[PDB]
């Protein structure tokens, strides 16, 4: 279950929805500058629409987030950068952002993995370590764990990985879209569909000490807006001391 902590369910559906939300938001606009503001050619577009609609945000924001994208050029500015970097312990870390000024994103992350005891790299540090691919969430409250091992099966999936929360599914990346059309079409709830990347290995870490500093360091990483998300290659002794 190597990072898959919602907690329980999400994270707080009262305190933390502005910054989901605004995350959310992001998505859309990107979404929409790469692909257009129509949905029906822009599938990741279509995608990111349901999940703000599942997560209760308004329809307004929606639809101001897709004028935004698209009415784009000049007023925004919202491009996707990847940092790579390494926690202590020669943890491997990538972030995803989408924000409107690189410059001072860098910078924030630069102070995040610092003060952690942690190291900014340059572009391509880490990036071997890991594989792109198609990821999507599937709420275990609301399936099993053998019907969905299955499904999984079924459907073609890279990788499965059951949750005491949710449950993990990895994909061809180009066929993200098609498997969670062909999971939905078995009845199986979406939580999230999105391309991420997948450590390729990963780096057992049992110094309780230096596990509180990486996990503090990914969590730090999270509290940034312009950070979609994170992705680590350590490996910790089942711990659920602290996020």
């Amino acid at each position: 279950s190597h990072w898959a902590q919602i907690k329980h369910k999400k994270a707080k559906v009262d305190a933390q929805r502005g910054k989901l939300f605004s995350k959310l938001i992001r998505e859309i606009i990107v979404a929409t500058r790469l692909g257009g503001p129509n949905p029906e050619f822009n599938p990741r577009l279509r995608t990111a629409i349901e999940q703000a609609k599942k997560a209760n945000m308004p329809w307004e924001n929606i639809e101001r987030a897709i004028k935004k994208g698209a009415g784009e050029l000049e007023g925004e500015q919202f491009e996707e950068v990847i940092y790579e970097g390494y926690a202590p312990g020669g943890v491997a870390v990538m972030v995803l952002a989408t924000t409107d000024n690189r410059n001072r994103t860098t910078s924030e992350v630069r102070h995040v993995f610092t003060k952690h005891g942690g190291n900014l790299g340059a572009s391509g540090c880490v990036s071997y370590l890991f594989e792109r691919k198609g990821y999507i969430e599937v709420p275990a409250k609301e399936v099993s764990e053998e019907e969905l091992l299955e499904k999984a099966i079924e459907v073609g999936a890279e990788d499965v990985q059951p949750g005491e929360e949710v449950h993990i599914i990895y994909t061809v990346p180009e066929e993200l879209y098609e498997v969670k059309e062909n999971l939905e079409k078995l009845g199986v709830p979406i939580e999230k569909a999105q391309i991420t990347w997948k450590p390729i290995s990963t780096v057992q870490i049992n110094d309780e000490e230096t596990a509180q500093k990486v996990i503090k360091l990914l969590n730090a990483l999270e509290e940034l807006d312009d950070v979609q998300q994170v992705i680590a290659n350590f490996e910790i002794p089942e711990e659920i001391l602290q996020k």
